[PDB]
């Protein structure tokens, strides 16, 4: 980490230089504005200690210069006694915190550490989000059945009640839930996808609801749960039919009161989370067999979206295939432009029991083994029909 | 959001209540320490303004109770003028910040906002991190070939120099980069994976190194790149061959001095990032064709690990196949639990030129198609 100190006071300045020097942080100093601007033009800094009062320039201008160029640089303004208004103005202008010249070295340490933590937290947030953005995909709804399902999704998006998405696996259930959140008034809020079937039943509740210290053996400290962390957002539970009966009851409560207890808790907690659920099974049968609460089935089933197989929407097949063609043609550095005229026929003729997920895997393999500029019916031969 | 105000001074408690009101934040009050304790036992507050000087109790006492019970709670301490020393110790115990009774309403706003931002970033990061842990895979390393590579990795992760991972596609080069990271000294630091081919070249250089205003059409601001974001951690560049000659030059310098300039930049940046690269191609070739710099090639290959194809690691095939069947079976709630003997023999005899990725993709489709308890030779034979 690099720090830039812009102070005129040889005393206070040195104190700063020393402190930073002691913590193992690279430092550079500037006695005046013209020198600070020079350095600021040659080196990127993580933290800048700026004194609002400088001989040749008005500190505030430097702060403004810094904030326009690199908002990622934490900036701490330095001001004297009784100059709190400008410090507050400075902060309103983008300064993170401020130091009063003079002050305890402990104040210097705490203020600088607070700024360092913010930066740490800020970078982590950016990285995880940018990493997530890399995986963003664009969807295809060119079939009548889907074209209208899209419209219904637009109508239910801003509702606060739950949606139950059904259909054969690999049909696009999670995709639909993503759009529901994307088109809703919560879109900028978190979207959490949790597959109930793949997460260990014995860990699921602790993760969804969170737990207090000692609620179960192993629980050394207290941990928040997805419901809390996703507060204000949307929670998507895939394969809802695999929820334990114990878990089903707790879920019905949140859907009813938006309140719940952590495992081993006494304080009731409230959250505002839209719940979206999906299943590729027969829940009605699950209710009869007494494995799935009928009440929950009724509530989740208020708004229901049914996604039909790929077989029942051939208008989607080719478009989706082209989408995947391009996608993988990139990921794997290959020269596949499109599909042979006959190859397209095979695609349309196949039943795609795996549906879109199958369609995806097939094209990805076809593209990975592709030699020419096109994919023949023969290249789909070994892969499907 | 729930906040709890614990102030005895009637005027200051009014300001805090007003500000919290202006913001639309649910508020609750206490004038004496013991009243605070009751409320604190009833509700889970997100932020607490705690005055240090209370008639019956000492603020510090409540501070320690909160930091221990619910650490999740942001605590802002209050204190009179010229009493800084008590506030400093307060922060030394877990208090996020402090206010000075009295002060501008704006001062209260800025401080409270910073505490709300701190909580927001904390929870967002915990969430994004946990959504990632959810996608962690268990890795299968049974063959003796992979067994010894695992051993080599261990001796490597303790070094800081770059590593060039080579091997056919779908062989597990990225899986290996991750293990190198987990076993290294920067395991707790970030690991950033980027596939140079999957991203259009123009968008790539900007993303990796960042850019300064004017670097290209519309770049209205200066932006950090993945290199800065991965600082202190590890960066994995897959399909390293697709790097533009310009990108190669910047990478070279970062490997030599940890310094570089953003795209169209003049404000030097310095990072400490371990570099791991992968390729299924022959760099030596690309060098002669003048497509890849020779010096970078040598710097990246200081340590070079070749990950063999599946057909040369037959011991991994059944273990891999079983792992995948189990994984996709749970994912789709299927009743499949294994492969018939005839199925197993096919998996072992098929050459898997697409390697592990091809195996994974084929088992996924087999599970999607299945409706029984086992996958037979017929379901596989049509897939391969
Ligand atoms: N309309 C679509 N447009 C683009 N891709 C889609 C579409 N529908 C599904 N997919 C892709 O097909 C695969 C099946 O996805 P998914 O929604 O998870 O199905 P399901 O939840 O029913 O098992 C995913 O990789 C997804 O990105
Ligand atoms: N040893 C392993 N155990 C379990 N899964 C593996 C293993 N090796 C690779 N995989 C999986 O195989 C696929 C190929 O992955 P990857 O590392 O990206 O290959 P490569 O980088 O060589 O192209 C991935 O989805 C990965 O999770
Ligand atoms: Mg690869």
């Amino acid at each position: 980490m690099n720090v830039l100190v812009i102070e005129d006071d040889k005393v206070f300045r040195g104190l700063l230089e020393e402190y930073l020097s002691m913590k193992g942080i690279k430092v550079e100093s500037a006695e005046r504005g013209k020198e600070a601007y020079k350095l600021l033009s040659e080196k990127h800094f993580n933290v800048v200690l700026l004194d609002l009062l400088l001989p040749d320039v008005n500190g505030l201008e430097i702060l403004k210069w810094i904030k326009e160029r690199s908002p990622e640089t934490e900036v701490i303004v330095i001001t004297g006694h009784g100059t709190i208004k400008t410090a507050v103005e400075a902060m309103k202008m983008g300064a993170y915190d401020f130091l009063t010249k003079p002050c305890m070295l402990e104040e210097i340490e705490l203020t600088i550490n607070k700024a360092i933590e913010h930066r740490k937290l800020r970078k982590e947030n950016e990285l995880l989000r940018r990493e997530k953005d890399l995986k963003e995909e664009e969807y295809v709804f060119e079939s009548p059945k889907m074209k209208e399902i899209l419209e219904k999704i637009k109508k239910i998006s801003c509702a606060e009640c739950p949606v139950l998405i059904t259909g054969e696996s690999g049909v696009g259930k999670e995709v639909v839930a993503r759009l529901i959140h994307k088109l809703s008034d919560r879109s900028k809020e978190p979207f959490v996808a949790l597959n109930v079937a793949s997460i260990p039943r014995d860990i699921f509740e602790a993760e969804l609801f969170g737990y207090e210290k000692g609620a179960f053996t192993g629980a050394v400290s207290s941990k928040e749960g997805f419901f809390e962390l996703a507060d204000g957002g949307t929670l998507f539970l895939d394969e809802i039919g695999e929820l334990s009966l114990e878990a089903q009851a707790k879920l019905l409560r949140v859907i009813e009161s938006g309140k719940f207890y952590r495992l081993g808790g006494r304080k009731e907690i409230e959250v505002n989370v839209r719940i979206l659920a999906a299943t590729n099974r027969n829940i009605k049968e699950l209710v009869k067999e007494g494995k799935f609460r009928e009440d929950l089935y009724y509530r989740l089933g208020v708004i229901e979206i049914e996604i039909p197989p790929l077989r029942e929407r051939k208008e989607d097949i080719i478009p989706l295939a082209n989408h995947f063609l391009k996608k993988f043609s990139r990921k794997y550095a290959k020269e596949v432009e499109g599909f042979t005229k006959s190859a397209q026929e095979l695609l349309l003729s196949y039943p795609w029991y795996g549906n879109v997920r199958e369609l995806k895997n097939v094209i990805e393999r076809a593209v990975l083994f592709s030699e020419g500029k096109f994919i023949d019916r023969g290249e789909l031969s070994c892969l499907v029909n």
